[PDB]
């Protein structure tokens, strides 16, 4: 049978987001040593992407989300406030959750909120109150 194409794509994906929690998990204790911050942005860029050839975009936005965070650490936007982080962790909780459905039947569908992880998250640094009146 030729299936062990994606039991592999995802051993790697499940491999990775431990090494990208490690790298986010000792990013929060170092989150402005630009490693932990390139080392996540960099394999949630290519976590995002094996979860785009899987079908499951779903759970690759959630990827997009974080390295996002990351991506505005090394951009100078934001920085890991323990919060910034908590959600993008999160975000790699829903994508394990999907990961454990999706395992457990293949679907990313977990009632997720993307849209709003990721606007909760992108609007838990970017802020602008009191703008033009």
């Amino acid at each position: 049978m030729m299936e062990e194409y994606l039991g592999v794509f995802v051993d790697e994906t499940k491999e990775y987001l431990q090494n990208l929690n490690d790298t986010l998990l000792e990013l929060e204790k170092n989150p402005e040593d630009m490693e932990l911050i390139n080392e996540a942005f960099r394999a949630l860029h290519t976590l995002k992407g094996m979860a785009g050839t899987m079908g499951f975009s779903s759970m690759a936005k959630l990827c997009h989300t974080l390295e996002n965070i990351l991506d505005k650490a090394r951009n100078s936007e934001i920085k890991i406030t323990s919060d910034l982080l908590d959600k993008i962790f999160a975000g790699v909780d829903m994508i394990t959750r999907m990961v454990d459905k999706i395992v457990s039947e293949g679907s990313d569908d977990i009632g997720e909120n993307i849209d709003v992880f990721s606007d909760t998250i992108k609007s838990f640094a970017s802020s602008g109150k009191e703008k033009l009146e």
